[PDB]
């Protein structure tokens, strides 16, 4: 079932995930509504790829929850809120796990 198109998608998801965290920390510094729109656009782009990544589970469910928990931008003293920052970190590690898991199933 899984082809390298699913591998390219895991690539692109982690790329958008880091772009999400970049926009999040940029927004908390500058407090600009346009950056918020970009962040939700990137979050929406990640959501769409996760849907296309359905199948290919535990790791899938956790990625969807982190995506939902990151829906609102909470800032505190020019940085993300502590709970928001912990979610961003967890979301990035689940994405790393997703790349590993995806790459084993596309070739074994």
């Amino acid at each position: 079932r899984s082809t390298l198109i699913d591998a390219r998608r895991s690539e692109a998801m982690t790329n958008v995930a880091l772009e999400m965290e970049r926009s999040y920390r940029q927004y908390c510094v500058l407090d600009d509504p346009t950056l918020a729109k970009v962040y939700q656009s990137q979050r929406k782009r990640y959501s769409d790829m996760l849907d296309a990544h359905a199948g290919v589970d535990k790791l899938y469910q956790a990625l969807r929850q982190d995506l939902n928990a990151l829906a609102q931008l909470q800032c505190k003293d020019s940085g993300p809120e502590a709970a928001a920052a912990a979610r961003l970190e967890a979301f990035a590690n689940a994405n790393t796990e997703m790349v590993q898991a995806t790459r084993t199933v596309v070739y074994s």
